[PDB]
DNA sequence: CCTGCACAAACACC
DNA sequence: GGTGTTTGTGCAGG
């Protein structure tokens, strides 16, 4: 059995793993897809300073994620797609 | 050099 | 389990 590596979380899905509970807490009856878009909405409204923060820690998340994997790839799988000429 | 696709995590609903 | 939603990252094609 193999295991598969995900890839490094991005400042907005670490920063939504925190937000996202915290606004399930407060809006527990909410589905995730109104909350998604709320908080892309608040998401965008973060400076780059206060945004910062969470955009360092993705950066340390993704360099220690790549000392664990060294030699890991992000290789996406195609879908069948064949543009007219 | 520029543009677009595929994929990361968490959760209510059917 | 699959459905339905967010933002940001890396690779491939022309």
């Amino acid at each position: 059995m193999q295991d598969r590596v995900k890839r490094p979380m991005n400042a907005f899905i670490v920063w939504s793993r925190d937000q996202r509970r915290k606004m399930a807490l407060e809006n527990p009856r909410m589905r995730n897809s109104e909350i998604s878009k709320q908080l892309g909405y608040q998401w965008k409204m973060l400076t780059e300073a206060e945004k910062w923060p969470f955009f360092q820690e993705a950066q340390k998340l993704q360099a220690m994620h790549r000392e664990k994997y060294p030699n890991y790839k992000y290789r996406p799988r195609r879908k069948a797609k064949m543009l007219p000429k």
